[PDB]
């Protein structure tokens, strides 16, 4: 095990790994107010630079709960040549995530499978009570396996402190950071606590820390409905579209394909589409699979395949897309990204506990994103998991305040479903940095094949040149 204050012991990484990758662990205190107490071990991966090294480019894929080691292995394949020359590509698993120890675990593989088999559409009083009873048992499993102390200190406020310890452990006087999705919350949290330690920062797919949680969720529901509409309009131009040639009826045709997966007389009964997998395709997995495909047009073909299969009451592709979102491998084993996502989210802001607010949010969500709403508004809706969380939040919604921060770049995609375009405009305003706009219907874009975007962030990472005002790719 690594000890507090000890240098990172690098070694060639485990089971082929490219680019002479080095792996190691850094010890951080669980509670920064008690560095004498318990210690967490953060897993790191490192791809040494091939040319004149400026420093380390630390990345985070977001989630929260997504592995940064896994992400750095993917980014290494699409890393521009000049970035690979001047920077060590460094990924890290945040505290409680993936290979970091202790890792957040709440649900067994069967607990996740059992939930996904349920339609999760019954919002009657009995249905809401059933959902909240499962939620209370989920929270109990988190406490039993993790303990309240570690769950209390897993928030982004402590990840930002870990990120500075990572910067010093990597030998960099200042941090060069690329954050995707939730990684932009790590970025802004780090920018507020260590503004004097930021050399460069790129935030792709922005979350606004000043946002109200309800309105942000409804803006994300609108983003996924807009992405659904863009996918359906594209499919309508193509031969044999399973949603028909009229995009104005695509939501109706979509529901004619997914609604039969629920028993029309008993919303608690699943009628799953046939798959080679023994699970079949539940309604909830069909919706999750659709959401997964709407993250990128590279998956739109898979959504079309999944819906054509549903015409014949098959659900193999949509089940695979749902497995991709939930990170369930071919042997039925989940990674801890799902459980880590909940535990990190529940401490990053005060949860919504008002019943009227939760009910009214479901009423508006049904109207805003009809594609992922079943049946009619019932007058009731379940509270989220965080409303039952046993440890208090360690961050509060606020506008990012880092006055002396170096110019940064926020990359925002016009029709991003997961983090809408306006969220990136608002974050760039709070950071008082540059906004780089990408025109598309996808979530994140940096280092993913677009030379316009990549040449912008390459010049920023190396020379500090920010894109001009109104830059579009
Ligand atoms: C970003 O971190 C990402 O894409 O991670 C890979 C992103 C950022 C969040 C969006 C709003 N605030 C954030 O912090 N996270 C996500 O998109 C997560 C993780 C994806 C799963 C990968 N294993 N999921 C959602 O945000 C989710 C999307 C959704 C909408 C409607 C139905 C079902 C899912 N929405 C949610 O948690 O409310």
């Amino acid at each position: 095990e690594p000890k507090l204050g000890q240098p990172v012991e690098w070694t060639p990484c485990r089971s082929k790994i490219p680019g002479g990758a080095l792996c190691g662990k850094l010890a951080v205190p669980v509670d920064y107010d008690r560095p004498d107490g318990d210690v967490a071990a953060l897993a790191l991966i490192r791809f040494p630079a091939t040319g004149d090294k400026i420093g380390s480019l630390v990345i985070n894929p977001g989630g929260p709960g997504e592995s940064g080691i896994e992400a750095a292995l993917g980014v290494f394949q699409t890393l521009p040549k000049r970035v690979h020359e001047r920077f060590d590509l460094v990924g890290f698993d945040p505290r409680g995530v993936a290979s970091s120890r202790p890792a957040i675990w709440c649900n067994s593989d069967a607990d996740n499978d059992r939930l996904r088999a349920e339609p999760q559409v019954d919002y009657s009083r009995e249905g809401v009570a059933h959902i909240e009873n499962e939620t209370k048992q989920f929270v109990g499993r988190c406490v039993d396996k993790m303990g309240k102390n570690f769950l209390a200190h897993v928030g982004t406020v402590n990840v930002a402190k870990d990120l500075d310890a990572i910067r010093a452990a990597l030998g960099d006087d200042k941090l060069t950071y690329l954050g995707y999705s939730y990684g932009t919350r790590i970025g802004s949290a780090y920018a507020e606590e260590f503004p004097q330690r930021v050399r460069a920062m790129i935030l792709d797919g922005a979350v606004d820390p000043n946002a109200d949680p309800i309105e942000a969720e409804l803006r994300q529901a609108k983003g996924f409905q807009d992405a659904f509409n863009n996918y359906a309009a594209d499919c309508a131009k193509n031969a044999g579209c399973p949603l028909g040639a009229d995009p104005a009826k695509a939501v109706e045709v979509y529901h004619s394909l997914v609604d039969p997966l629920v028993d029309p007389d008993n919303p608690r009964i699943s009628r799953p589409a046939r798959t080679k997998d023994p699970r079949g395709l539940s309604y909830s997995d069909a919706i999750v699979g659709t959401i997964m495909a709407l993250y990128s047009p590279n998956l739109w073909q898979h959504l079309t395949d999944g819906l054509s299969e549903l015409v014949d009451n098959r659900g193999d592709t949509l089940l695979a897309l749902a497995d991709m979102y939930m990170r369930r491998d071919s042997h039925g084993r989940y990674n801890n990204s799902g459980d880590a996502r909940v535990a990190i989210n529940c401490v990053d802001q005060p949860p919504v506990t008002d019943r009227d607010k939760v009910i009214d949010e479901d009423r508006r969500a049904r109207e805003i994103a009809p594609f992922m709403s079943y049946g009619k508004f019932t007058g009731d809706a379940p509270l989220g998991t965080c409303a039952f969380w046993p440890v208090p939040p360690t961050s509060q919604p606020h506008a990012v305040s880092a006055p002396g921060l170096v110019p940064t770049v926020v990359v925002s995609t016009t029709h991003d479903p997961a983090t809408p375009y306006k969220a990136g405009v608002d974050l760039a305003n709070q950071l008082r940095g540059s906004l780089l706009t990408f025109d598309g219907t996808q979530h994140t874009v940096v280092f993913q094949g677009d030379s316009c975007i990549d040449e912008y962030v390459t010049a920023y990472l190396i020379g500090g040149t920010t894109p001009p005002s109104g830059a579009k790719c």
